[PDB]
């Protein structure tokens, strides 16, 4: 069985045409399992539509919209789950397929094997040319509950197009009473198996035609198989061999290439507030999330944070690259039309955890007093660096204290805090613990004088150990 992935263009067309009929085949040809949406729209007149063939089921929904074609080659598509609904409203929706001033549209319905939609509303409304769809009988297939040739005799005043073979297939509504789904006929002993969509060849939960829920190796199930199965006799949760993963409607003993495990489920990617582990936890901390830094990838050209490009900053853990805050960052660049940063949004930092590179402030907000954006930053890697340091802080008249609170490691390249006359706390600071190597050193000079900071109270927290503190409180000890 082929599988493939859906669009989410609703409306949007390619302007040339002829690319968004090159782009409808790509995506659909030799597939047969949709994982997502159908969407054909704004294809003209004259082309091969006959690769919809390979088409059984659809889990998202149905979208045939703006064009121009006589005929929908979806011969054997079977159902539509419509997990996933076009306007939140429809599972099938057919609509404007007509262009003006041209005797160009739809004009039949090839959707002889669609007898099952699992959620969602049909739609089909202004398709000039249409014929035989208004004889349908879509309370048969919804489960919840011009001038136009004619059905044929057979038909019984049912059918998609205008031969003995093109009636409508009914398979729940001249079912007997006692069915709890679908039916193969009309007696009781035609009725499938509950887990049947669609319909079915036999009683069995192995002659459906699509299944309800999922298809564990040809059988309809419920659900898949479990890690562990009750064994009624020991009284215990034995191991189970056959234990398989929820891929959309198929259980699979393995997920496909790159996904990952989100409780017993394949998925693309983990939920948000879970983490990837392949499988998804929730998550211990914030939630990993590794960001360019300035110097990186889509900050290549960057030389500071600023205005323009501390968005990019939203949410990241750990930051590839640098850190780096410069005049022009922090004041606004003239010569340009970058304006100076609004400090508050300095504050999406409080979730970076680790800079693999280095941090440079040769400039800060002159009302900010400290680095608390930092609070939660652990590790300082100096995986690359500036002139040996990984670690500048210089020339701030702003700053009281450091309060990078959580800082625990700087993993290579030395410590310059130099001419930032107002601060205190760094001189209590041992750095020994937080530095690697030997060959790590700190230039420290010309901030406050330890003497005058202890004179005016600022001092560690009793809690602290002898390594020192960050700033005042009992939140900001080393140790
Ligand atoms: C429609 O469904 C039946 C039953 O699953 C299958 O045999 C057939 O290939 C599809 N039918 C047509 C008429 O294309
Ligand atoms: C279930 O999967 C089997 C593969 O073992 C496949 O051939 C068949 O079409 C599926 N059955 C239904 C009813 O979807
Ligand atoms: C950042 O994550 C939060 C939840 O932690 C979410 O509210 C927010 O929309 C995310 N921001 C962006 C720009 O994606
Ligand atoms: C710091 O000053 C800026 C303007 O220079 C302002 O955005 C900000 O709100 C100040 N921070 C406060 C009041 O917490
Ligand atoms: C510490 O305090 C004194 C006295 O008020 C002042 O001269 C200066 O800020 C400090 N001393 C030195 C040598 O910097």
């Amino acid at each position: 069985q082929s599988v493939c992935a859906g669009t989410e263009n609703k409306l949007s067309s390619l302007s040339d045409l002829e690319q968004q009929y090159r782009a409808l085949r790509k995506y659909y040809e030799n597939c047969e399992v949709v994982m997502g949406n159908l969407e054909i729209t704004s294809i003209e007149h004259n082309r091969d539509l006959s690769f919809l063939r390979s088409v059984r089921e659809v889990t998202g929904y149905v979208l045939v919209a703006l064009n121009q074609f006589r005929y929908l080659p979806l011969e054997n598509l079977r159902i539509i789950r419509g997990t996933k609904l076009y306007e939140d409203r429809y599972a099938l929706a057919i609509f404007l397929n007509y262009r003006k001033d041209g005797n160009f549209g739809l004009q039949e319905l090839g959707l002889k094997n669609l007898t099952e939609i699992l959620n969602g509303g049909v739609y089909v409304d202004q398709n000039k040319f249409l014929c035989y769809a208004d004889t349908i009988h879509w309370q048969d297939i919804v489960r919840n509950p011009s001038g136009c040739g004619r059905c044929h005799k057979s038909c019984t005043g049912r059918c998609w197009g205008p031969t003995e073979n093109h009636c409508q297939t009914l398979t729940r509504t001249v079912c007997a009473e006692q069915c709890d789904g679908r039916c193969y006929g009309p007696y009781v002993s035609d009725c499938c198996h509950r887990e049947c969509a669609g319909g079915c060849s036999g009683p069995k939960d192995t002659d459906c035609f699509a299944c309800m829920n999922f298809n564990d190796s040809g059988a309809c199930v419920t659900q898949c198989p479990q890690t562990f199965v009750y064994n009624p006799t020991t009284f215990q949760l034995e191991h189970n061999f056959n234990a398989k993963y929820t891929y959309g409607a198929f259980c699979v003993k393995k997920c496909p290439h790159n996904f990952v495990v989100d409780s017993s489920s394949c998925v693309r990617a983990c939920p948000s507030s879970k983490m990837e582990v392949k499988m998804c936890k929730p998550c211990t901390d914030i939630c990993p999330k590794a960001c360019d830094g300035i110097g990186t990838g889509s900050l290549m050209s960057a030389q500071t944070v600023d205005s323009s490009n501390i968005d990019k900053f939203i949410n990241c853990t750990k930051i590839n690259g640098n850190l780096i805050f410069l005049v022009t960052g922090i004041h606004g660049d003239p010569y340009n039309a970058i304006e100076a940063i609004d400090p508050e949004k300095l504050n999406v930092f409080r979730t970076v955890r680790e800079i693999t590179g280095f941090l440079n402030i040769q400039s800060w907000p002159p009302n900010m007093t400290d680095f608390s954006v930092f609070s939660n930053l652990v590790t300082i890697g100096g995986r690359v660096l500036y002139s040996g340091l990984s670690l500048l802080i210089l020339k701030q008249q702003g700053i009281t204290s450091l309060q990078f609170q959580s800082l625990k490691e700087i993993s290579a390249g030395n410590i310059y805090i130099t001419d930032n006359s107002n601060l205190c706390y760094y001189h209590t600071i041992n750095w020994t613990t937080l530095f690697s190597t030997i060959n790590q050193r700190i230039v420290i000079r010309d901030n406050r004088k330890a003497e005058n900071c202890t004179a005016e109270g600022m001092v560690c927290n009793h809690l602290c150990s002898s390594d020192g503190c960050w700033g005042p409180g009992p939140d900001q000890c080393l140790s």
